[PDB]
C-alpha cells in the first residue's frame, strides 16, 4: 500500500496579547 | 502505515485593539 | 507503506482583548 495518511492539522495558535494602552484622557 | 505527525503550528495571533480612553483631567 | 508525512499548518487564533486604559487627562 501507499504511504500512511498525512498527519492532522498542526496545533492551534494561542490568542493574541492585549492591545496597546488606550488614549490618554481628555483635558 | 500510520498517519504522520501533526502539521506545523498555527501562525502567531494579533494584538487586541487599543484599550479604553482614560478619564478627564481635573475640572 | 511508511508512516505518513506531517499534516497541514495549524489554524490561526483570535486577536487579544483590548489593552489597558489610558491615564487621566492632565491638570
Ligand atoms: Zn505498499
Ligand atoms: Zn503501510
Amino acid at each position: 500500500g501507499p504511504p500512511g495518511p498525512p498527519g492532522p492539522p498542526g496545533p492551534p495558535a494561542l490568542p493574541g496579547p492585549p492591545g496597546p494602552p488606550g488614549p490618554p484622557g481628555p483635558p
